[PDB]
């Protein structure tokens, strides 16, 4: 039989526009990540696409069709159980995206992209050019490009876009990302698309003893209304867990933490509790592992989690040494130009005293400039950082027009 696991590897799914990226998965998984019930039913994420899939081959068939979601080989002739491979997890945000500083956070949970673009449409549309430039920020590496939708265009028409998408990726970082031709709504070709999930996003080197850090993405009382007071369950902490291993029971903290007030001046503390479940999906374990998206519970006063309270934080084990500076330098590498408005604008550099949006992990805090070089910029933030290894990516975002874009990335130095 196939096992009960925990998803191995979060594959974030960017889309061009709406619908036609929340099928895919939904094709991938038959499962709707736009308003799908399991938010209701064990799965709490807003505006998150979450969903996984058990991946298998079944041996005794050809490929790409040899590839299931499913412990079944009917599909060819053969009731042999297929091999299991391994489970993963999709990531996408609904629709008209809104990928701003939610998008950011993929960076620290992706170990792979897809990047789906319409067939019956001029490419790359502008979204599409600027969402190419944001995975390169990003730092994503493993990258599938998916036409979208091409059993409503010609061969030809289909070939000829595949054509301007090589030429676009000739001479960048994506020089040779692949492009699989499928269709979402009717389902063409999707074995195709899981044959190259498998060969091209490939589940990265674990290291299980490494520090064990959570990046919280959500956090919230779970409590339901009329609750009896003996009766009520900690706050529960939603994220994923980037590096080492967790396991119930286990002595955690919170970083930064719980501000504090006292002395008319501002500081933090850190949260400690303890881990009373891992959740990965409707199934409980034991242990949670960099892989999908985690719901923890723990021994906090749900006022601690409700409603996100504790977005951005990261969890350790209590006995973790990670400092948290509220000052910082980093070695970036800004960006030329970037597009918006009228024509695809320049990016000034780093001006001193100007205030900037840096993204550590999952946490977006912003600070002001304090030092310039040429590689390194330091700053002085308004809410202090938990820097859990030294060469944690950052991505520097300034505000050119009204809104925040991305001007380049950045690595901590500690």
């Amino acid at each position: 039989a196939w096992p009960k696991v925990q998803p191995e590897v979060n594959i974030g799914v960017v889309g061009h526009v709406d619908h036609g990226k929340t099928t895919l998965v939904q094709a991938i998984t038959g499962i709707w990540t736009s308003k799908h019930s399991e938010e209701l039913k064990r799965g709490m994420t807003i505006k998150l696409g979450y969903a996984e899939t058990n991946i298998g081959v079944c041996e005794s068939c050809k490929k790409p069709e040899a590839y299931v979601t499913e412990p079944s080989c009917k599909s060819c002739g053969s009731d042999d159980e297929p091999k299991f491979l391994r489970r993963i997890s999709f990531i996408d945000a609904p629709g008209h995206e809104v990928l701003m500083a939610t998008m950011l956070s993929g960076a620290a949970l992706m170990d792979g992209a897809i990047l789906v673009v319409a067939a019956n449409e001029p490419f790359p549309q502008p979204q599409t050019r600027e969402h190419f430039v944001a995975l390169g920020i990003i730092g994503v590496k493993n990258l599938i490009i998916v036409q979208n939708k091409v059993d409503v265009v010609s061969k030809e028409e289909a070939l000829s876009q595949y054509r301007q998408i090589k030429q676009f990726t000739k001479g960048t970082w994506a020089e040779n990302v692949p492009i699989i031709p499928v269709s979402a709504l009717h389902k063409i070709n999707i074995d195709s698309l899981i044959e190259g999930i498998e060969e091209y996003i490939k589940t990265p080197y674990r290291d299980l003893s490494q520090k064990p850090v959570m990046l919280v993405i959500r956090s919230f009382d779970v409590n339901k209304p009329g609750t009896q007071f003996n009766e009520l369950k900690g706050g529960v902490i939603g994220g994923s867990i980037i590096q080492g291993l967790f396991k119930v029971d286990q002595e955690i903290k919170v970083l930064p933490g719980l501000r504090v007030e006292k002395q008319g001046k501002v500081s933090y503390e850190p949260i400690f509790t303890k881990i009373s479940s891992i959740r990965f999906g409707d199934e409980e374990f034991k242990e949670a592992k960099p892989g999908g998206l985690v719901a923890i519970g723990t021994y906090l006063d749900p006022s601690l989690t409700k409603a996100d309270n504790l977005l951005g934080s990261i969890i350790t084990l209590a006995d973790a040494e990670v400092p948290v500076l509220w000052n910082i330098r980093i070695k970036y590498n800004l960006l030329e130009r970037v597009v918006g408005a009228k024509e695809m604008l320049k990016v000034d550099p780093i001006r001193a005293k100007e205030t900037l949006m840096l993204s550590v992990g999952s946490s977006t805090t912003l600070g002001i400039v304090t030092s310039v070089k040429k590689d390194e910029i330091e700053v002085e933030l308004r809410r202090p950082v938990a820097v859990w290894s030294n060469n944690i990516r950052t991505v520097i975002s300034r505000q050119i027009a009204g809104r925040w874009r991305m001007i380049g990335w950045g690595l901590v130095e500690i």
